[PDB]
């Protein structure tokens, strides 16, 4: 047994480990960002069809 | 420091590191076939989204 490296692969395991977790955590909120805007892009398009029907109106 | 006690959070360790990796394996795996069913619609909506954008051409 090594107690040196059995301490030290293990902070190694550890930190390694922690490294793998915020690396989907990030990808999840960069995923969830990205559903969002796609959500937006139809509202926004309503939007604009009541802006334009709006402008048409005011003849 | 505690030999059976390292070496036991060791196995932890690596055990917890497999079913990180199967679980990204499997959404990894999940997430390919998902895409390649929506991708039809995928690019029917880029066409119009596109054509649209071709459409505002008028100046
Ligand atoms: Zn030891």
């Amino acid at each position: 047994h090594d107690c040196a490296k059995v301490d030290l692969e293990n902070a190694e395991l550890r930190r390694k480990l922690i490294r793998t977790k915020r690396a989907f955590e990030d990808t999840y909120e960069k995923l969830r960002m990205a559903n969002k805007a796609k959500a937006q892009v139809e509202k926004d398009i309503k939007n604009q069809i009541l802006k334009t029907h709006n402008v048409l109106r005011n003849v």
